[PDB]
């Protein structure tokens, strides 16, 4: 069997299953979203296609857009370097030093700041999408003020591209595939660049991207990777139709994916590169991206912990008007799947 598929730059279980030959030895196969249809990592309108990737995307799709289009099969939770990182010989070494200072973000994490969404209702999924991603610079801005008793009011907000948000349309349609080698190339030395144009006093970076980043002689004021609050739950969807239609498919694909993520645990090593190569960073901005042991847990969950998890990152779109009405999380899951995996 033949399924379409992408993932975000993030850790998880698709990837590592299919490139370690677990879904080959299950009699799957996956293909890649190429640039020209790259929009569907963000509509999911395709028939057997499936994504592991950031839940912000599919949150929109299901609550926003076209309710229905996929099921929920399992999350992974996201944490590694993230803040707003700052030159290494910047006099500013604490969150209270940022009073007043010039705080590059992304015109998206600018509307969101400023509580003011425009046509936001009004734009296509691709480019509305775009803005909803403001929210990981917003929220690590917020978070990162409160440290020095600080708010937004107090600081200077310059627009500046950020990865991952400024993608345009021309961009994505010239990219071979969405993998993040293609898509997002030489992230780091970009930001770098921000940070040496004398314009701006900080940014905000993470995933390998922050790793990289931090290689070029540059530190976050806040390492907001090391509080839980600021974590995420990647998640797995799959086509609905495949879910009713082929049961006995998605099951072999969920337990590929069990066995690869528990293989994971003894093969460090070989996890880390194939997450570097499909992603176009360094092995070792990997594990500064995901967190030193992220390879001992990529066996994908369904407990009440992480459904929380997901459930905290979709108040922030509600609250922050992204977000009408709330997907049902627990009709969007299809446990069984998971569950059968864990039984065998
Ligand atoms: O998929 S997102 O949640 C996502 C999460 C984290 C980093 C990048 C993206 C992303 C943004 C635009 C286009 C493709 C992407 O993978």
């Amino acid at each position: 069997d033949t399924l379409t598929y992408s993932n975000s730059p993030v850790p998880n279980a698709l990837l590592t299953a299919s490139e370690s030959g677990f879904l080959d030895a299950a009699g799957i196969e996956l293909d890649v979203l190429s640039g020209q249809q790259g929009t569907v990592h963000f509509t999911y309108d395709q028939p057997a296609y499936t994504r592991f990737g950031g839940e912000i995307p599919p949150l929109l799709s299901e609550g926003l857009r076209a309710p229905g289009r996929t099921r929920l099969l399992g999350i992974t939770p996201l944490l590694g370097r993230q803040g707003f990182f700052v030159r290494d010989d910047s006099p500013i070494t604490a969150a209270a030093d940022l009073a007043g200072r010039r705080i590059g973000v992304s015109a998206s994490a600018i509307r969101i700041l400023r509580g003011q969404l425009g046509d936001y209702l009004e734009l296509d999924p691709w480019r509305q999408t775009l803005v909803a991603l403001g929210s990981w610079e917003a929220r690590a801005l917020l978070h990162t003020l409160e440290h020095g008793e600080l708010g937004v009011d107090d600081v200077e907000l310059v627009p500046i591209s950020s990865p991952g948000v400024d993608v345009p349309a021309e961009q994505l349609e010239e990219s071979a595939t969405v993998k993040g080698a293609d898509l997002f190339p030489d992230v780091a030395r970009g930001q770098a660049a921000v940070l040496a144009s004398g314009d701006v006093d900080a940014l905000y970076s993470w995933l390998p991207w922050a790793g990289e980043l931090q290689a070029t002689g540059a530190r976050p004021v806040v390492d907001l990777g090391l509080d839980e609050r600021n974590a995420y739950a990647s998640v797995w969807t799959v086509s609905s139709g495949l879910v009713r239609q082929r049961p006995g498919l998605v099951q072999r694909l969920v337990d590929a994916a069990v066995d690869a993520g528990l293989w994971a645990r003894d093969h460090s090593d070989a996890v880390t590169s194939l997450h570097a190569a499909n992603l176009g960073v360094s092995t070792g901005a990997v594990g500064q991206g995901f967190g030193a042991d992220f390879q001992q847990r990529l066996v994908p969950r369904l407990d009440h912990d992480a459904l929380a998890l997901l459930e905290r990152t979709q108040q922030f779109l509600l609250t922050n008007n992204l977000l009408q009405e709330p997907v049902a999380l627990d009709q969007w899951a299809a446990p069984e799947f998971l569950n059968n995996s864990l039984n065998r």
